[PDB]
């Protein structure tokens, strides 16, 4: 967090926050980030929600890829980490019920 | 781009084009990425910027600690790509004059 504080890092997050659409999005990650780096992130993404649809791990790797090394890793940001996966989930409505 | 056009990478973007202001950024890329994949971005984006800003490479290197292979790397994203990051900061008025 405190090597985060840094005015580079908050010039990329105004640019990613000044993003207006999804076309815009793919424009600029796909300039900022190698294919391997988005669909790794998204990966992620996947797992955290699918975890909170509380899902197995056999069905999170199966329909993700992600190895259970991984649904590991981002079940502690998750669950130790700043609630940000969480508020997405509850603002997007995305939860699976 | 192939790889990218997938529901997994359109959630990704719409929890991040859903992040309302600095702080929420900051809690969803730290729970989502590394420190070092925040500072990697980060730097491709000052990278960019100062390359925009017509500086030699020699100060990219120093002011953003990137090396030159990076800065070749991000110039070929700027120059050769979906003219994400010309966009922004065409948008933000981000371009020292
Ligand atoms: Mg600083
Ligand atoms: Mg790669
Ligand atoms: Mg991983
Ligand atoms: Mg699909
Ligand atoms: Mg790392
Ligand atoms: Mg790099």
């Amino acid at each position: 967090n405190n090597k985060l504080k840094t005015q580079a890092v908050e010039q990329l997050f105004q640019a990613i926050l000044s993003l207006k659409d999804l076309d815009e999005a793919y424009d600029f990650f796909e300039d900022v980030c190698t294919i391997n780096e988005i669909l790794s992130l998204s990966q992620r993404f996947e797992v955290a929600k699918m975890l909170r649809e509380h899902r197995t791990y056999l069905d999170i790797a199966e329909k993700t890829g992600a190895s259970t090394a991984t649904i590991s890793r981002v079940n502690r940001s998750l669950n130790y980490g700043n609630d940000g996966y969480d508020r997405v989930f509850e603002r997007l409505g995305m939860l699976e019920k």
